[PDB]
DNA sequence: TCGACGGATCC
DNA sequence: GCTGATGCGG
DNA sequence: GGATCCGTCGAACGCATCAGC
């Protein structure tokens, strides 16, 4: 079925204004996502903080219309060690950040440009492009060593800072979370093996999963979409970009966006309002 | 994702 | 710059 | 033996690299 986003809560349980707006979106691509006119919707959402995954563009390659946003003048990229056209991740902000840290401290998960670290006076940020299992699931057995090493450096980050988590993180956590659930059991983000380390990660933290904790029975709210077979006219998608939130930050939650009608990649951007 | 493939297994 | 083939992705 | 179940098997879309020139 076909799925609309309810309005932006912009107040918090307790009636605060909203302060804090991030945004997140796996562009799938940096150049093109930005020929695809990105930058404005971009522009149109103005987020304080946006974080980019899968931008496939090596420092040297960024496209000269990043340095014309003014309003996230603070911008970090991390790309992978060797492999040129892969992954990678971004973080703009309109704040400085006042410390900026690029993968997770664990040599064999630091070389492929997926995790920035950003922190700010009242919480930390990480945006994390998670690795996928692979077609076949030939890299489902480094996937779940990296589902430790990351679960275990979230941990100890969150045990000093509230944390806030954000982007692809590759899984789909439960049968709610993608179109066709019984066909994907062994398919690459719907593994059981994924999905148990997802759950791991949210107890053992421990975090919250913004978006099911306010819409906690909601259907058919889909992060992602193939490319092929017309998935997205069809709305046959799958929810692997998320954000992951402290418990002590739930009363600072406002609302947790699914940006369904942004295009320019086969994600969708999603969007987090914080009273801080 | 989807439909074409098998190879069972059924009124 | 242009073609054509390969890597990768849920 | 002619339908109807199943679990496999394959090739689409899009971006970006690479090889070669």
């Amino acid at each position: 079925a076909l799925y609309e986003d309810p309005p932006d809560q912009k107040t918090s349980p307790s009636g605060k204004p909203a302060t804090l707006k991030i945004c997140s979106w796996n562009v799938d691509g940096l150049r093109a996502w930005i020929k695809k006119k990105g930058l404005d919707w971009v522009k149109e959402e103005a987020p304080d903080i946006l974080c980019l995954q899968q931008t496939k563009c090596s420092e040297n390659k960024l496209p000269a219309e990043l340095q014309e946003l003014p309003g996230l003048s603070h911008q970090y990229w991390s790309a992978p060690s060797d492999k040129e056209g892969y992954s990678g991740v971004g973080l703009l902000s309109r704040q400085a950040p006042l410390k900026v840290s690029y993968g997770i401290g664990d040599e064999e998960h630091d070389q492929e440009g997926r995790v920035i670290v950003a922190e700010f006076d009242s919480f930390v940020l990480v945006t994390a492009y998670v690795p996928n299992a692979g077609r076949g699931l030939v890299r489902l057995e480094y996937r779940q060593r990296w589902d430790e090493a990351f679960r275990k450096f979230l941990k100890g980050l969150a045990s000093r800072k509230p944390l806030v988590l954000c982007g692809n993180l590759n899984v789909a956590h439960e049968e709610i979370d993608l179109r066709n659930p019984k066909g994907n059991k062994k398919n690459a983000g719907f593994t059981p093996q994924e999905r148990q380390g997802f759950g791991e990660l949210l107890q053992a933290v421990p975090l919250a999963d913004s978006f099911r904790h306010l819409y906690p029975n909601t259907p058919y709210a889909y992060t992602f979409w193939t490319y092929m077979m017309n998935a997205r006219s069809k709305n046959v998608g799958w929810r692997l970009d998320y954000f992951l939130l402290s418990h002590s930050l739930l009363p600072a939650l406002c609302d947790s966006k699914i940006r369904s009608k942004a295009l320019g990649s086969d994600h969708c951007p999603i969007t987090l309002y914080l009273a801080l």
